[PDB]
């Protein structure tokens, strides 16, 4: 899989998992969340040659008109494929909200 | 939604449906499929801003960290959103192959 054991500590250009920890009041200075004070949102990133992960048929063509013309920008996306919920706590005036919001954390890439 | 009716003929850089016709021949260089001659592959492509067309609750996150913080080159990306299939027709020596193939056409994009 396009997942953390293969993609992290090597440094490779095709599209693979690539992590990055987000902190919310210093990376987004969202100052309103209590817990956590940040998590691994990760992120998706690099080329999309041919069959390389290929999402759907459209981007198996595209994979191969993209090697064939790459001016025309038509190139296949490295994306999110396996997505992980978080939980959240945040104060609304004393009211404690818990929320989990889903698909917060990206485990896995793919070339849509 | 991001169509033909909000993306064609408008130049916009923000994520949006490009127009994009395959002759299989001329384009891809396969030569065994019958019918039809091409079809309306079309594509994916362009910025994705903060909250627009957000798929998950990841995109909406990294196009807010993108916006911020360009370097970091974790943008969400404008990838398919409907897809429509294709039925083509090809032969195996004088055996005629008739094939539906799903997601070959995409009809909207997103930011995911």
């Amino acid at each position: 899989a396009l997942d953390a054991a293969y993609c992290f500590r090597n440094v490779q250009d095709n599209c693979c998992l690539r992590p990055l920890y987000i902190d919310f009041k210093r990376d987004l200075g969202w100052k309103w969340i209590h817990e956590p004070k940040g998590y691994n949102a990760n992120f998706c990133a690099g080329a999309c040659p041919y069959l390389w992960s290929s999402d759907t048929q459209h981007s198996r063509v595209l994979s191969l008109y993209n090697t064939i013309n790459p001016e025309a920008s038509a190139s296949p996306c490295c994306v999110s494929q396996d997505l992980e919920p978080l939980t959240i706590l945040y104060y609304i005036g004393k009211t404690p909200k818990i929320e989990q919001l889903s698909n917060m954390i990206v485990k896995s890439c793919k070339c849509s």
